[PDB]
């Protein structure tokens, strides 16, 4: 007697399970259980991860439902998992994905000047160094209060709530709540803040005295300021420190891109590719009786669509966890999913490793693991796959 | 075809695993493998543990031999595993052992203070709280400042390294050798620091230039400065975090323990009995064949002495899970272990809970968990049990 399978199988974010190529060979949709004690549908090929992505049948909106099957317990308010709806909804998906690219004046050379600095103070420290809380983490707040156009010294304070706020729970969490609040109320007073003009809460609080947005709420556009902060620091820190991880590991890589820097966009789009940084399938719930390869999943029912799934599925790219960097499919992976749901903040994410890895294989071209890689401390019952601590020496 | 039972068993601080009841009813003494790959003979009743513990010739020191079996990896130069019977062999003892009791003027009040201090910038800065990093770890770092004469500006840099030097590795960490090599650096410039007048390095930086003491190295002074930091702040810091996880989860005993603080005591030797630090069994080898139970243990063999085995006994301790506060055997515990290398600090360690669960019992009668249980993210690989953040509200 042995239980159904249970989901996430590993915290670990530095090697994909061997479990997950014989799964999706034999059973590429399939019957697991989610911490909450749920039934849930995981996916995992290439083919099967796009179908569900790209089926709006299978809905982001519906997981929110009371009495729906769930992955994990809500972390904000029911209607705030529908938040880009919303955005869409209000007239304000053309402005809000303006603002988050990487193309604004100044924004590049900000992040490069800003990791530059991050690595120089860690220089004159010196060894060891810990580039997730010391340079990967903080970058990536830097990065969110210059894209959202608020002072530098209140990122802190908001990316603490981080790591409460992305846990992937079986329970309500009261710390959650109590930040979410917080947080909320920090935006609503950067919005009638005068001197907060640029960055997209600069935008945003013009459109929100413009006659154009008159009836759109306050708390929407609060809203936003806390949802694209949490979700790009969250992601961009996280992916980059993962795949720094997965750089060190590959001495040959690393002193190729650092010999021919022009190559990083592409060694980018691979290590996107590779990367383990989501902690668990994306959900979604069926709104239809929907036929997935074998399965004909039912109305109500939990899908999970599992990126490395489909980022290491063989048939879609041949030597799945080998670095390549002239693949024909190089952007075709998942990482930053498909469908309606699209990261928006996708540049933005490519920009901000580019830039983090190209001043650091300049800043430290010996730089190595300062511990074996076993001793690395996987954050667990989280939505990302972290290492508390990332020691290295250079 | 089940591979040899591999331990440690859980990195979870706040449990104690079924198994182990089960194994020491079956099996006190058994075969396990360690992370290194090495086998061992695991002990987990407190006959046993006891037995192991006051027998000798089951050496400390010889755990460090070349060419024996491992429960991990070096961190420090092998002769300093000796670090206590060098200590003796040096006339160092009874100096040693009188800078690290609780009784030195105006230490309880600095501790009273320090605690103090800490609560009120956590209430100030309003929930939720990370109780371990805020709290009971700076708590520790600052006490052992004070007990070592040393700044308390110093005290940060110097508690950065036991994240790497209390490893639990199964090979030689690079940083560990780094940060110890900086480390001892720093206690030999105390040792030549005329200001440095008080505290244990106050006491060795006088015993050094004593005609009494002339033969004893430079080397021998800084590495007790060193060793007694980290193995102080790492055993006071772990063992108050996870004491209060205990407290914390028994709201009946936080109010009576409130009400009545003169039961603070009699509670924090049943929270030291109770309690789950220790990541890892005492390591011993076998100098001699030495009959342990039914198993007849060979010259050369690792022994394990698992501590929570001893504590959990219910030969010795009746309703084991259950904190009373009445036991007729109270502190017979061996969470200060037993024999020859009892804990030199173990007065010190007491006063350290007593008065932070005191101070925070006074400041946040309120005091619960901001997240559930579940939620909190134990350290792997390391020589502690310890949740990485301790998220509370009051
Ligand atoms: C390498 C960095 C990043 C990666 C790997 C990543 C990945 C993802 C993925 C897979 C999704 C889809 C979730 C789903 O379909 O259920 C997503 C959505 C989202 N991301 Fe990103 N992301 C990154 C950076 C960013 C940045 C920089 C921002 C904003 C500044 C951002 C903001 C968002 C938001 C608001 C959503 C929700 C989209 C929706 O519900 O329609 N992300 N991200
Ligand atoms: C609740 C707090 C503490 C606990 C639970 C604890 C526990 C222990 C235990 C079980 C041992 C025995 C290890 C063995 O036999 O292999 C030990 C040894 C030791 N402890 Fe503590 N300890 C605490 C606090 C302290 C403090 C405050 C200091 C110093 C200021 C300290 C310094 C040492 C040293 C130097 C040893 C090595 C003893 C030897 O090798 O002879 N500990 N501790």
């Amino acid at each position: 007697a042995t239980v159904l399978l249970e989901v996430p199988f590993s915290a670990r974010g530095d090697r994909i399970p061997d479990a997950v190529a014989e799964l999706r060979t034999r059973e590429p949709i399939r019957k697991v259980r989610t911490i909450t004690g749920a039934e849930a549908w995981l996916v995992s090929s290439y083919a099967l991860c796009t179908q569900v992505l790209e089926d709006r049948r299978f809905s982001m909106k519906e997981t929110a439902a009371a009495g729906a099957p769930r992955l994990n317990a809500l972390t904000v308010p029911p209607e705030v998992v529908n938040n880009m709806g919303n955005i869409a909804d209000a007239g304000l998906r053309k402005a809000v994905m303006k603002a988050i690219t990487p193309k604004a004046p100044g924004l590049e050379q900000f992040l490069r000047d800003t990791a530059n600095s991050l690595l120089d103070n860690l220089i004159t420290e010196g060894a060891p160094a810990d580039l997730r809380n010391d340079f990967a983490d903080p970058l990536a707040t830097a990065l969110h209060c210059k894209v959202l156009g608020i002072p530098q010294e209140d990122g802190p304070k908001l990316f603490r709530s981080l790591s409460i706020a992305f846990m992937s729970s079986a329970d309500p969490i009261p710390a959650a709540k109590i930040n979410w609040d917080r947080d909320i109320e920090y935006m609503a007073g950067i919005l009638e803040n005068p001197n907060i003009t640029t960055g997209l809460m600069g935008e945003l609080s013009r459109l929100r005295k413009d006659p154009a947005y008159s009836h759109v709420s306050d708390e929407l556009f609060a809203t936003i300021g806390v949802t694209f902060f949490g979700a790009g620091v969250i992601a961009t820190g996280s992916f980059l420190t993962t795949a720094l991880i997965s750089l060190i590991q590959r001495p040959q890589l690393r002193n190729l891109l650092h010999e021919k820097p022009e190559l990083i966009p592409a060694g980018v789009e691979e290590l996107l590719r590779i990367n383990l940084s989501f902690a668990d399938g994306l959900p979604r719930l069926a709104t239809a009786d929907i036929q997935v390869g074998d399965v004909l999943v039912r109305k109500g029912e939990l899908v999970l669509v599992l990126l490395e799934g489909a980022n290491f599925d063989p048939e879609h790219f041949p030597n799945p966890g080998s670095i390549e960097l002239d693949r024909p499919n190089p952007t075709s992976h998942l990482a930053f999913g498909r469908g309606q749901h699209f990261c928006p903040g996708s540049a933005l994410g490519r920009r901000h490793a580019q830039i983090g890895i190209e001043a650091l294989l300049k800043k430290m071209p010996g730089v190595d693991l300062a511990v074996p890689i076993d001793q690395l401390v996987w954050r667990t019952r989280f939505q990302r796959r972290i290492p508390e601590r990332l020691p290295v020496l250079w």
